[PDB]
């Protein structure tokens, strides 16, 4: 197979929130059949970061997603050539955060180059202030859009002190050429800091994802 049971991560992203610039590099490995990836993430210019990082961690690949053999899969299909995602992050209290990012693929690994802008978040709000604890799991529902693939996601993070904050995603997934397009279904997920540092300088990330009708 062009993509391997065990594949590599390389990443860059480059991002502003609130006016604040940062550069981010990780490296990782994963298993695209079994859903599951892990990446270490160094803040390499913009430390520390005067935010909190869950606003982060989403943006650093479907194809590490355990799918069913009846679910066509579109982000596996486009490989070697990969695909590209645009997301929408609407928070609750009217902060926003859009990202892009590019996959490709080099040997055995995938290659992520990563562009976010997060603004008009509430200066002393639980982002800014770092208030948040963690993302709880949630669905995406992925359907055909235009000849493309959508993923909507209503997602809330944990405060610090148990409350939550809403934040719904909406990703738009463009295939680099011709796949054969799924019917509408779910993906389950989970995406965790397993360790970080003071400032997360150093943070690692998790993330399990299944795909189910």
């Amino acid at each position: 197979g062009v993509i391997k049971p065990d594949m590599k991560i390389k990443l860059k992203m480059e991002g502003n929130v609130n006016g604040h610039a940062f550069v981010i590099e990780g490296e990782g490995e994963g298993k695209p059949y079994d859903g599951t990836n892990t990446i270490n993430l160094e803040v390499k210019e913009g430390a520390p970061l005067p935010f909190s990082y869950d606003i982060l961690t989403n943006a650093f690949n479907r194809a590490f997603t355990k799918y069913p053999d009846d679910i066509p899969n579109y982000f596996k299909q486009s490989f070697p050539e990969g695909y590209s995602w645009e997301r929408t992050m609407t928070f609750e209290d009217k902060g926003i955060v859009k990202v892009k990012s590019d996959i490709s693929m080099e040997e055995d690994s995938f290659i992520y180059e990563i562009h976010l802008k997060g603004e008009n978040f509430p200066p002393n709000g639980p982002v800014m202030q770092k208030k948040t604890l963690k993302w709880e799991p949630s669905t995406e529902i992925l359907y055909v859009r235009d000849g493309v693939l959508v993923g909507d996601i209503k997602h809330k993070l944990l405060l610090e002190g148990g409350g939550h904050h809403r934040v719904d995603f909406k990703t738009i997934y463009r295939a680099k050429k011709a796949v054969k397009l799924p019917d509408y279904h779910f993906v389950d997920h989970r995406i965790e800091i397993l360790n970080h540092d003071k400032d997360y300088n150093k943070v690692t990330v998790y993330e399990s994802a299944v795909a189910r009708y």
